[PDB]
């Protein structure tokens, strides 16, 4: 029942995708091989970038990242903003600045300690999550989300809770925390929505879809929500 319904949401969008639901993992959609394929994390990596940066005192949650006036890819990013603002706007240049502060050596050590994806950040500290070589499967993303939901990541409890505040996206009564991603600089483009529902049970999810040229960002939220509702939220 659920399997056919969720597959149809991806089919009707005329693209290929999967959604992972998590101690047991279930996979739904029209291309389940994607669950076992690694992709660039794109802006989903901001979750981990923020954790690493706050834990290591490279930024505070009240700090403003100033726009130095150079044009950015989106006018919505051409403003001064906090890490939380930049999380919501997926403001790449702010998190590139944070990554540079962390630096390649500390970033690589933390990524390996967390075990995030293939754990390979390469040699370029400020774009490895956008163009590779760092890649992650959707099942790996759901496991990261489930650990985050349970404060099981190797960071202080307070650091994890500070970053969660930046990711709380819906409250209704239960809570939904999530982070979108869109790898536009790879071909094909990859779309992500990774997070969890807090009902006291926690249910983690990761949607991974091929973003066809011109598709709206909202398709990620639309399929995710319809899928979770079909499954009973
Ligand atoms: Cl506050
Ligand atoms: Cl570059
Ligand atoms: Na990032």
């Amino acid at each position: 029942q659920h399997e056919k319904a969720i597959k149809s949401y991806f089919d009707e969008a005329q693209t290929q995708g999967v959604i992972i639901i998590k101690k047991n993992i279930s996979t739904y959609g029209n291309n389940l091989t994607r669950a076992h394929t690694e992709y660039v994390p794109a802006s989903t990596f901001k979750m981990l970038n923020a954790l690493i940066g706050l834990e290591n005192h490279k930024a505070t949650t009240t700090e403003i990242f100033k726009w130095d006036g150079k044009k950015r890819s989106y006018p919505m990013w051409e403003k001064d903003m906090t890490l939380g603002d930049a999380m919501a706007l997926s403001a790449v240049p702010v998190y590139q600045e944070l990554a540079r502060r962390t630096g390649l050596d500390l970033m690589q050590k933390e990524v390996k300690r967390v075990g995030f994806g293939n754990m390979n950040i390469g040699t370029q500290v400020d774009n490895f999550w956008l163009v590779g070589p760092l890649k992650i499967t959707p099942i790996q993303e759901v496991n990261f989300a489930d650990d985050f939901a349970n404060n099981r990541l190797p960071f202080k409890l307070e650091t994890q809770e500070e970053v969660k505040k930046m990711l709380l996206i819906k409250e209704f009564n239960s809570k939904i925390y999530a982070k979108s991603g869109w790898g536009m600089a790879v071909t094909p483009q990859v779309g992500w929505l990774t997070g969890w529902v807090e009902k006291g049970e926690k249910v983690a999810f990761s949607l991974n879809i091929e973003m066809k040229q011109g598709m709206p960002g909202s398709i990620r939220n639309e399929i995710t929500y319809k899928s979770l509702e079909n499954l009973g939220l």
